[PDB]
């Protein structure tokens, strides 16, 4: 029993919840292909269900672009449609620019950073899985706080 183990295991619940609500998504682009509704309309479906999604203690989901720029952030909603490549955390991390880097070199994985907690502002850290969706360019994020 490694700490490796015991790292893939706390994180694999971060990785699910994310392959979860990653399906909405998967659900609105099969519709697009089908010629169902329009990119754009099935886009901001998705992301209109995605941003009421919740999981344990008020953990939420959030969706960034590769330029990169806020698509939907349910709890910082005026970063959205912004140029976040200029954010960084207390500690000097380029949140949004690591997370590119991320999934271009690998698809998805894991990132830490600080970040505020739902309705309050000390940035606090946080643990996250990241995953690219690879068919509109969206990175679909969810993370855990330290406590």
């Amino acid at each position: 029993q490694t700490h490796e183990d015991l790292y893939r295991a706390k994180s694999e619940k971060t990785m699910h919840v994310v392959q979860t609500a990653s399906g909405i998504l998967t659900f609105y682009q099969g519709l697009e292909a089908a010629g169902s509704m329009t990119r754009e309309a099935a886009q901001q479906q998705a992301l209109k269900e995605i941003k009421g999604l919740r999981y344990s203690q008020n953990d939420y989901f959030w969706i960034n672009d590769l330029r990169p720029v806020m698509i939907m952030h349910p709890t910082n909603p005026k970063l959205e449609g912004q140029d976040i490549s200029t954010i960084k955390d207390p500690d000097g991390f380029a949140v949004f620019n690591e997370m590119v880097a991320l999934v271009k070199s690998k698809g998805a994985g894991m990132v830490n950073y600080r970040w505020p907690k739902p309705g309050a502002s000390e940035p606090v850290k946080k643990t996250s899985y990241v995953q690219l969706f690879q068919p509109w360019g969206w990175i679909l994020g969810s993370g855990v706080y330290v406590d």
